[PDB]
């Protein structure tokens, strides 16, 4: 190990939350939806360049043994393009709510006021969405294994890895990380000091800069140098090119809903869809329970 002791139990703490609030099998993730001027039409223009470098075509295993597979429709200029946003807003729904579920089994974020625990799941919520997704990734056959589900990513590496969030999962993947190192990112993505709506960022910032060290020391001790002698480096670059990620998604999404409103009330809440804790009721109720 060789890290001090308020270290060993910050990790204790999140690897724990992970293993309450991950449901890795997707066991848990039912009742979901399959599918079945010039002003205006510079914005529909740009939702098909929002979405056509993220198609997944979809495979769903039953329980006697049979497969049902679904292939998206091609791009022929209409509301076709949209025909899996509503599984897709019911899969980050459910991802989302495990992510809330993460964050309140945490002292750490729990101590820090209601607006404020807010304001970090608003900001945070897609980053922590997709690391998850990384670990049930496959690199070699692109493809999102979620238990009986399968989002695989449709042929058209060299295409594919100019979308920057697909590039993303390669790199990241590529990476080799421990569910510690993961999980240790997804701290310090949940306590960024300067995300919109943030008051205290004196105390964030301190408690992810405890993070870092944490990741960065668990690093130093745990892997054999110098060849690991960048990976803590190497993450934090991508926690920044994640934070970017984040801000395009998310105006994707606004595009989108402009035009064809599908997000669910839980993402209303998140992406900024129409007092801090009088907007955001469902959160709100979401962390004061237990
Ligand atoms: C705020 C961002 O919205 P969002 O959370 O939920 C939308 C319903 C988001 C969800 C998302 C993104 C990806 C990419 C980008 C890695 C391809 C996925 O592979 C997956 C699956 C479920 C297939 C694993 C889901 P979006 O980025 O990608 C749609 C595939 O949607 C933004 C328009």
């Amino acid at each position: 190990q060789g890290l001090t002791e308020e270290q060993r139990m910050m990790i204790r703490e999140l690897m724990d939350a992970q293993m309450k609030t991950f449901d890795t099998t997707f066991s848990h993730f039912k009742n979901f939806r399959l599918p079945g001027s010039r002003e205006e039409a510079a914005k529909w223009s740009q939702v098909r360049k929002d979405l056509c470098s993220l198609k997944v075509s979809l495979q769903l295993r039953g329980e006697d043994g049979s497969v049902w597979n679904y292939k998206p429709p091609a791009d022929s200029g209409g509301k076709e393009i949209f025909s899996l946003l509503p599984h897709m807003a019911d899969m980050s729904t459910y991802m989302f709510k495990g992510i809330i579920s993460f964050a309140k089994v945490i002292s750490y974020f729990r101590d820090l006021p209601i607006e404020d625990q807010i304001s970090l799941l608003k900001g945070a919520a897609f980053e922590l969405c997709q690391l998850r997704f990384n670990t049930v990734f496959n690199a070699e056959t692109g493809t999102w294994e979620c238990g009986r589900l399968s989002y695989c990513l449709e042929d058209t590496f060299q295409q594919l890895l100019l979308e920057p969030m697909l590039k993303f999962h390669y790199m990241l993947k590529k990476l080799q990380l421990h569910e510690e190192e993961y999980v240790l990112m997804q701290a310090i993505s949940l306590f960024s000091p300067d995300r919109p709506g943030v008051l205290q960022h004196r105390v964030v910032d301190q408690l992810q800069e405890q993070f870092a060290i944490t990741l960065k020391s668990y690093i130093e001790c745990n892997r054999p140098q110098p060849a690991h002698r960048f990976l803590f480096l190497k993450i934090m670059a991508m926690l920044t090119e994640l934070r970017s990620i984040n801000a395009q998604h998310t105006q994707r999404l606004l595009r989108i809903q402009d035009i064809h409103p599908f997000a669910t009330p839980l993402m209303q809440e998140l992406f900024g869809i129409t007092s801090l804790t009088e907007r955001h009721k469902i959160l709100h109720r979401l962390l004061q329970e237990g």
